[PDB]
């Protein structure tokens, strides 16, 4: 079984980097994580001294 | 990173105070509690004595 | 079985109202309704006096 | 011909309010406005003092 | 309040099977399971010696 | 012309038993019935003494 | 209140004349049909002589 | 860069001449027009004496 | 087994006569060609001289 | 890299031997099929002498 | 109030500098630009020397 | 007339190089590949050595 969380990972430099940030929070606390999908992109922009990117992704990691 | 829970929010009253139900209950159990997203609603209807809307919520709430 | 007729719901006071103009058409002809699900909202705005409110819905009921 | 503007209301009261929020808005400065579609609706929690609710409408108006 | 969660169930003999392993889990671990929804499905090929269906579901608890 | 009504089907089986279910109600009351979508499937756990599967479909129908 | 029937109408000429053909089909049963959404469009090929064009619509009407 | 207006056109005829009525508006205002995508089409039946197609547009033109 | 291809084609005419346009193409190439659903219609404006319909279609067709 | 093909599988007995037939079929023609998506369901009912599930998948194979 | 525009930004380089590039353009010519959420990527190839990968984005602005 | 297809590049680096990927090899093997949709994107982590990035493109290609 498989099971996912869902996730928003930031960057101050890149879509890419915003998804790694969002698995690296997974892999922090979560054992076995195998995949993610991302499921929305967007950037903040007036409440940030740097545009944000942000990558939100489902993140999988197998149960057991 | 933000993580968001799927959750069910119920009332005897309006779809406003259904997705007010599900924001009190991730308050209670979770912090930083951001915002909320609404992805789904509807109405029980035979199985309840009043009618009870119901909206469903993506709540995002700030990691660490 | 369950089967659904899509209706739309008309309020000039709220989206949860016109949710349950709907409901309220649908218990008046049909036999076991046990739920609904919203599908649309919107507003009829420039063909009326007042502002009035709908709302879509899949209404559910029970065959037999 | 239609053109549609992609509006966020706000209220703190409900999705009905913040709907209206919006078509106010576009009432303010554009002639034969017709309808609103709803297309989003959201809740503000943590960058604000009392919950903020949000509908975005595509508001409709006739053009000439 | 219901909440979700997001269970990929496998089987090497049907998408329902797939459908009742995830649901299993579900139930080994929390209380008061209600229902399940069906998100996506799909099979598992070339790095397995049996195909193995998979049946991803919202699996819904209620709260409390 | 065709015409498509929205039953959902059960089964204490499968999702394919399921969605026979609604089609077998369709050829009971409908001439002509011609084909079915799945639009949607899914499982009732917490109201049941054994899980029963869900297919909703439509059902398609020629006219006259 | 507003209802919908969904209909696929269909022509050897258009997608337009295809949508006619569902609405002239619902204007000979129902009273006060006000409008149609078009939800699909395809093509009959290898069961017909000649190329059949379909156009699937949500026909509206005004219940009483 | 390129910025899109969601415009609907209308036509006595055809959902193509439908689409070329809001293209039609948008090269009359705006410069540099070049593309459109089709996003909606529908028909008004209930408010007008003959019924008329409507396709919904959103027109790319390139800034600058 | 039916198996698809993702063909847009197009016409200075109608989305009706690009769909044809598509067809046509895969039955040059094809065996059993079956049916096509419309998945897109665009119009291209300004790298041509006169306006192009485009359809795009799977278009189905009978595989052996 | 991977390619995926848009097959419809079929049986005469339920939606997942529908899948199967789609996937067997890839695996006769090419080489490292590594997984399918179902992107569809349906039952053929009026022009079958047996109801006929099929299956749609997104069969994936690796390139090279 | 929000308003988004439909802007489609390019770049050489990245999916991210694509969306930036249309970020740019709202900040050169709007007011109070808060955010952006992204709609649609792409790659123009065989009508320019260089790849040109696009992000399309809604980029919100708060009104007044 | 266009066709596309669906491709899965993949890359240690970034969604723009996966993207890239998938657009090399299809330029390896058709004629006149003019533009890419991006459809998907996603990462494997728990199967591979360094986090790989796969962006999933739909490939139009000019027919003739
Ligand atoms: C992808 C994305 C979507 C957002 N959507 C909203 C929104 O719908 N409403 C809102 O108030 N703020 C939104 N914000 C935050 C906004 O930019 C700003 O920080 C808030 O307005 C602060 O109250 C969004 C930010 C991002 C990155
Ligand atoms: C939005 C909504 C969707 C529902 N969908 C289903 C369903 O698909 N099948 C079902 O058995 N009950 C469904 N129910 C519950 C139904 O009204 C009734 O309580 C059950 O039939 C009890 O078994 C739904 C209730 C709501 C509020
Ligand atoms: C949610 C909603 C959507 C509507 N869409 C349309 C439309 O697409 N075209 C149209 O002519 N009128 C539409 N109307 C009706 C419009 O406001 C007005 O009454 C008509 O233009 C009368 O012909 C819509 C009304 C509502 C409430
Ligand atoms: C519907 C909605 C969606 C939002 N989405 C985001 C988001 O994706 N990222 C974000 O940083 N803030 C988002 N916000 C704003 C968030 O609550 C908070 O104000 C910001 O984090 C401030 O930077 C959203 C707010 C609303 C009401
Ligand atoms: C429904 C489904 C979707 C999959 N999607 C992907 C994918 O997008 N990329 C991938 O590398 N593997 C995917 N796989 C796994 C693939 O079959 C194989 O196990 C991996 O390529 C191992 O690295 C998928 C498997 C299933 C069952
Ligand atoms: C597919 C499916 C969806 C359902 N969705 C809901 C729902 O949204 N809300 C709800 O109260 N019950 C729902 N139910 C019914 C639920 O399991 C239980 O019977 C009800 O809570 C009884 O009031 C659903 C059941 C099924 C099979
Ligand atoms: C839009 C459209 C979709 C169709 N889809 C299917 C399908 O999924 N399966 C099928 O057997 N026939 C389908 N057909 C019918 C097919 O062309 C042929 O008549 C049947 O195969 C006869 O059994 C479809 C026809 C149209 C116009
Ligand atoms: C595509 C389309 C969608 C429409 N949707 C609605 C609607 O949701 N509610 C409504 O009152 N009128 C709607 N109308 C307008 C309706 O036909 C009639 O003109 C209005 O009811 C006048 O108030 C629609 C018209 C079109 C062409
Ligand atoms: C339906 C449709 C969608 C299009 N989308 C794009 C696009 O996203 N980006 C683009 O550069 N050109 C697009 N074009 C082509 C555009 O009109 C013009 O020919 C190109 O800009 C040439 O580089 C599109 C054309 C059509 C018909
Ligand atoms: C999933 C599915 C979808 C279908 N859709 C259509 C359709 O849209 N139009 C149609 O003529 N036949 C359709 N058919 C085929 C239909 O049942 C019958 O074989 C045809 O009407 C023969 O011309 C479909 C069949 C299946 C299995
Ligand atoms: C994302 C994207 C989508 C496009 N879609 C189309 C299309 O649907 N039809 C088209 O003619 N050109 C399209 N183009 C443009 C195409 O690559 C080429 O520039 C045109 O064919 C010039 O007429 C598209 C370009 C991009 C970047
Ligand atoms: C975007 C993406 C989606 C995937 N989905 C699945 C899946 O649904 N099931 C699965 O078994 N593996 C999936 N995988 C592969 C998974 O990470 C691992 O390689 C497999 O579990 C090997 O059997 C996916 C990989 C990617 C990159
Ligand atoms: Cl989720
Ligand atoms: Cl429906
Ligand atoms: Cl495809
Ligand atoms: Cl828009
Ligand atoms: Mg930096
Ligand atoms: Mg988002
Ligand atoms: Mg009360
Ligand atoms: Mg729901
Ligand atoms: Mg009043
Ligand atoms: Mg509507
Ligand atoms: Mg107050
Ligand atoms: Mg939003
Ligand atoms: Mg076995
Ligand atoms: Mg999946
Ligand atoms: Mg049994
Ligand atoms: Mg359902
Ligand atoms: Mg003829
Ligand atoms: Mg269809
Ligand atoms: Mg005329
Ligand atoms: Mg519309
Ligand atoms: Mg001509
Ligand atoms: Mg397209
Ligand atoms: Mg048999
Ligand atoms: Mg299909
Ligand atoms: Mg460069
Ligand atoms: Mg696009
Ligand atoms: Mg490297
Ligand atoms: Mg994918
Ligand atoms: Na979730
Ligand atoms: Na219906
Ligand atoms: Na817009
Ligand atoms: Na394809």
């Amino acid at each position: 079984v498989f099971k996912k969380v869902l996730l928003t990972g930031t960057s101050e430099e890149s879509f890419t980097a915003a998804a790694d940030d969002a698995i690296d929070r997974a892999e922090d606390t979560l054992d076995n994580v195998v995949w993610a999908e991302v499921v929305d992109q967007g950037v903040e922009i007036g409440a940030v001294e740097e545009r944000t990117y942000q990558t939100e992704v489902q993140v999988a990691f197998e149960l057991d």
